[PDB]
């Protein structure tokens, strides 16, 4: 057997606007995305679905079910986020902080106990108290949990996405507006100095690459505002460095919890030994930029003291691999590998790709849990791994393989203190809606009924027993290729 | 959920000459079977795998494993088969019986106890007592006992195979041979005397037709003799009908449980409509020609008092349809559905295809026992179902939903017993060899040791509850094809 | 045989942009289309290939060549497009003509002989000469010429593609500013006066309902300017219906040969026999309200006369279908068939895709013809039609099916003057670059060689005979699809 | 371009059986092939596909048409068979000739002019008169003739397959029957006797190793008597060897004409550099036995002066390669490449596979030309390569790459005289029926029409000129795989 520590965590991980709405009284419009994904324009473009969260798998109303299932299954951490849109619905631009800020730099948000008030006064209660009565019930199972303030929706007041496609930048600017940093420290104040005691850990955001990449950068994946602007991704990206820090702060001006942050991964490998440093460079603009920043203080090529040691943990995110070639003294990611697959097709190493075209990569885990160990000496949780996977065909080989890799890392050194699934059940992905299954739980979404994939009894076994066991161990190897799709060649 | 009734038995069923060798001291090299596989020309011509039963699964030596993963798993019977080739590796011809045999017609068999002792002197000791050692391992776990006495190899002695290929019909020739009917007989008896107290429930036979049909018909299947000869099939069936009903009353003489026989089934589904009579004429030809023989005695026209009435229960083994067309007043199956698909294909119904090449449909299930319920009323049992799947990609789909298809059975009244999976653990698959894995279990033929696929973790839950839960259910339904191979069009 | 009339033209057509760059003093940097296709921002977001123009067939320099194989291979006719931006790289905004301009609506321009020497005085004198001698080559080989005016590339000085994209609505905006719409005259009378006695038929634009459609709503195509605005759509579209009128005028002004305009169609095909209303919708929309502007004068619900008539033969592009099915009183495409299929499929229907993923469906070429004769009894010329396919496997049988739908076309009486096929050789496909391959030669761009497929050898016999032989008719029918792609299901 | 010597013949090659029934009065049901073809026993078991020759092509009424199809294709030569089952449907072992016979060696037949003549009293007038007529007709067309006694049926007389098969070896027993090489010596001067002014060069056989190989061995093949018997395998093998050289003398003792053989050839490429030993004796044991014996006399350790020096030229046929890996001091033929393939799969070479499972490996036929002309040093004719290809998907480039490697093989000195394509038109191909297509012509089998495939205009443009054409050579490349299927992986 591949046995962990008695301490370490399994679980999964979780989304509000993914997950939340599909109950009746559950429906929160006042979000970006939820006005990005309603547009009529970008449905008729195909940049999203036409599928809609609120005909979605309901935890909103279904939690205390959603909780049962994670009990069962021996679960025993949760990272779920919360909606600023839902918390805030209507402007809290009025609520005076002390904030320095020279030009585009905030220095410094400081939120006053009168400040917290005001914003009580301008919360919505009843999705702030719902927030309590679905995290009391879930610690209730001996679930702890790991509380992720932003999973990329903003208020409607503070973003409008469509305004922004469409060029209008004077419209509310979300993460373009340096008024969106003070706003978030604001946020943060609040949800902590609410719900501090039912939270082990914090994280002040997810994958906030994705929002500077995907929003500006890569359009064609129709995530908003869908601008396409290389300024722009890079003004996001500094305003969500120093929303980490200034809601780092805000958070620890109220509780000492640990305070982190979650971000997407990709092993980038090379496709040669030639590429070696071609690797490493798009490891640094891909990665180490960010962490250096939120770390270190290092930004741009200057240092800030209100940066440096903004951070007390790393939630690892990891699917797949990127591989990369040298481009000149730049490099370009290969097509074929890594996320750049051909839908249940195969890469060109003999690994198959999920329904979304992501390569089975389970050593990449290994790989970015150490060199996040070696550059940083942070403590990590895996914060998702999962597929896209509709059948449960690679699933069980995937989840095996990668907690086993987790493991590898432990063995090695890492301090890796658990692992999170994504996700307990299919939800609402993005700008693909919801025909990318990610659950160890088909969700019908007609009847709002969870499902248990056979890779749901394959996770029982490893959380229960908080070990791979002899009976299980097998599945740590690649899907045979036969029975499955082979793609194109 | 779908609810079974407290008594009904899950479990699976296992073949000797398929799983028993692999561990020292098994190898049992006195059969055709093991001749044939072995035989230099036979292997070159691609007729059988190359694959060498000696390196299989070791259930002779690892038996208790098998058992304890059984328990494990929640099941309560098993239907075993025992080796003729192991316990008369030497002949019985001499044991005198008294039979009377008309030329081609053997009408009864009476064994003596004198010649029960005689049989006890030529017996081997080793095997019997080993027998019996394995299957009172297997009842103190809680699992009903089915004892199969015939699942195809024949001790050399009576068949020469390869004599037979060769055309050398004077050499030992099997079931070409009424003294085979005879010698069976004395067989059966001599088990029943020793081992009845072990037994539930007798079978004769496992897959007469396959015997008879891929020995001499389907030749390219790679089944010993591989004599092409439509003659000597017709010979070979009427040997394996007059074997059953003599078995049948050597074992009634000796004991008074239940003694049935266990048969190949596809269900024949018409093309269309107008295909319905000929789909009638494929179940005749097929099915019904043996059971009226062994059930009313009617063989070949005319009506035998000494073979009717000779069965108690009947074993379904259902693994996929046979589309039927018309063909003059024929028939002909129809390539690309059923039994005659692409491996890891698609057939034009949109069902998914196994390793084997065999057509994803539950349904037919459900018609087969409906079928031979209404015609003979005998109480039946599932015997043999199961998926060539080598990744788990189809089989939890096939489990639940074949499942699913024998309750519904039992609620339209059909006097089901039991399911028995084919199979708890993969082994020698005959001609095809190692490579396919039928086993809720995955074996590691290098270590023999035993792994759990998914499947086996939703098997336990079925077994456990005796019910297809809430939590599985959804796993009655058609594997989703996007992730699968699609074979070709 | 298939036979064809004495004076059918068999042709093939081309775009100035897909094809002229390559040689060595060919490079035009000064449209909207190569800025676009440079765009960094577009580069990396994968709305554009990444391959350029500027390494493209070389037409430009080895149009002679060209010629060879088109004269080699028996074909009596061309389309082939001149480039504004190369004959017009400067404004020709300050050239004064006599406009009636009524808000958005341009009635009439009236082009002097003033104007056309200040205009040619403006001029690029190279690239007007060089059109001459390419056409001059091209009429020498007993090729009939006609020109198409405008195939999608705009003059950066009408279009700054990159600002419309940013949102800079009053940088120049190409088809959204009425002015354009007046310039478009102005060269449109300069072409004629210049090149008249080398052309036999004109045809104004290509596929405006592309430039509108992918450049407005379309967005993922990467065509430019990639400014998602269906208002913007609607503009873009009145604009090119004006223009299309004004230039018809403009050019009438100047020689009487017959000017007609080239249009972007597919047959729109019921899903079910509950979907022939909205297939009906379909045609509406997305070709008969083009159509009733330019001939019947009717736009947006009101009939203009300064639209009436303006139109004298039609040039039909076909490549494939589009299936429509009935949303309430709307209307959506069926993803799987037609333009939404899987590149190297096969659709729902058995029809292979192309490397496009464009179904093959000949049938629909006869319905599209029948339905614009019945409509409007217009003299019809395919324009376009042919396959992205890389290997040659489709494009014989896609050739000669389509072939033989025009003959049958013309066998119930619809007047189809010519079959143009798209293309002589291997071309930039827009966004998708060089990678889709149209050619009946296949282009080395590395060496800028033409190499005949074995299409062209099948052209070949269809044009010098001006007929589907008896050898070759057996090629009117579907790929076979064993050996293909099957795709996914 | 890549140019062929002036007097270098670009032509066909075609057998009796496959080729000449279909027409009214063609019929010949004479032979060991129609026998087992129609065999019930062999339908039944998919020996045989099911299809007969009877429904064939119809060269035997229609060869006027394949002629002037040959002719306009520019076709200079033909290898075609003759059937002795046609010429001698009655028995000849009661004509008298001085052959000397000790044991299993025949080392001399002489066949006087009184037997020809006895020969002649006994051949049936309509064959041999309508062989004169088809080949003169060949002839008047500017086709050399290649004339091919031997193309694998037997007349009835001389084998029983259906009794062989059975295991009834006292039945006539074909080349278990040392009668059968003096038969085929009396059957071969005959022919010559009678043809010899229409003939350019002789062939004895085609492809003998398929004939014992198939027939005794590989059973699975479906070929006649289809008896597992690698004795007999090797008994075949030397009477063929022997057929050979007595024929030979036979016919030069009548002509002094060119006599050859023809023969089944693979490129046996190593799987590794480790394996270059294990292919080297997988070449002698599967081709060297064979030319060693008709060229040096060495058979079985033993040389004989009546075999040494019987060979004019050799006919090399080449479709693919076989990869071998050593396998102890013995080899292995590796699955996956060369003959061994999947239908419509690619190998793991990246090489695309026909409809047979045939590996695309043009580089193979250089290999085996060279390695015949390094050996031997007698002239060569490539007497058949051809691909089955119902879409003609995969031909364009496996006739361009194959004749490529000839010119190759050329440059550097093989005397190489000739290619003949396999096949003119589609035809019977043997245990698979009418579904494998070779041809450069499509058959019709309804109709008995021929049609042009693509390929067939690319042969006439290397006919034509004796050359592949700038503008075809291309066409020496691998068919992209991205359109093609891919198989399973
Ligand atoms: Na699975
Ligand atoms: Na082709």
């Amino acid at each position: 057997a591949v046995t962990f520590p008695k301490d370490f965590l399994f679980g999964w991980s979780q989304a509000g606007f993914q997950s939340e709405m599909g109950t009746p009284g559950s429906e929160d419009p006042n979000s970006d995305w939820y006005a990005w994904v309603h547009d009529r324009e970008n449905i008729a473009a195909g940049l999203v679905s036409g599928d809609f969260p609120e005909n979605g798998p309901g935890y909103w109303g279904n939690y205390r079910k959603f909780h049962d299932a994670a009990q069962a299954m021996g679960l025993t951490a949760a990272r779920i986020g919360v909606e600023w849109s839902r918390i805030f619905p209507r402007p809290t631009f009025d609520v005076k902080v002390d904030a320095e800020v020279k030009g585009d730099d905030v220095l410094s948000v400081y939120v006053s106990e009168g400040a917290l008030e005001q914003l009580d006064k301008m919360a919505n209660r009843d999705a702030i108290n719902h927030y309590r009565e679905m995290f009391s019930d879930l610690r209730s199972r001996g679930i702890t949990f790991i509380l992720n303030l932003y999973h990329w929706p903003l208020p409607l007041w503070l973003h409008d996405p469509i305004a922004i496609r469409r060029g209008n930048l004077s419209a509310p600017s979300g993460w373009l507006d340096v008024r969106t940093v003070i706003e978030f420290a604001k946020f943060s104040a609040y949800v902590a100095w609410k719900l501090d005691d039912l939270v082990y850990m914090y994280s002040t955001m997810n994958e906030p690459n994705v929002v500077w990449g995907l929003g500006y950068a890569a359009v064609k994946s129709g995530f908003p505002p869908g601008y396409l602007c290389l300024e722009c991704a890079g003004r996001a990206m500094k305003n969500l460095v120093q929303a980490h820090a200034r809601a780092y702060d805000a958070v620890k001006a109220i509780t000492k919890k640990p305070v982190g942050v979650i971000y997407a991964n990709s092993d980038f490998t090379p496709l040669t030994d030639a590429d070696r440093e071609a690797a490493e460079r798009a490891k640094f603009d891909n990665r180490w930029a960010f962490f250096d920043a939120v770390v270190r203080g290092q930004l741009g090529g200057s240092t800030r003291d209100d940066l440096k040691g903004r951070l007390d943990w790393i939630g690892v995110n990891y699917y797949t691999r990127q591989v990369v070639r040298a481009r000149g003294s730049g490099y370009e990611i290969v097509p074929g590998y890594g996320h750049g697959c051909e839908p249940n097709g195969v890469s060109p190493a003999g690994r198959p790709c999920s329904d979304f075209g992501w390569e089975f990569y389970p050593e990449g885990l290994y790989n970015v849990l150490k060199e996040y160990w070696d550059r940083y000496h942070l403590p990590l949780l895996v914060t998702e791994n999962g597929i896209a996977d509709e059948g449960d065909y690679q699933r069980p080989y995937y989840l095996v393989s990668h907690v086993y890799q987790v493991h590898r890392a432990l063995q090695d050194g890492v301090n890796v203190i658990g692992y999170l699934h994504w996700s307990l059940a299919d939800n609402y992905e993005w700008a693909s809606g919801f025909s990318k299954r990610f659950g160890l739980l088909m969700v019908d979404y007609s009847t709002k009924r969870l499902h248990w994939r056979p890779s749901a009894f394959i996770y029982r076994e490893i959380a229960k027993s908080r070990a791979i066991t002899d009976e299980i161990e097998h599945l740590n190897s690649v899907p045979p290729l036969r029975g499955l799709s082979p793609g194109h060649r």
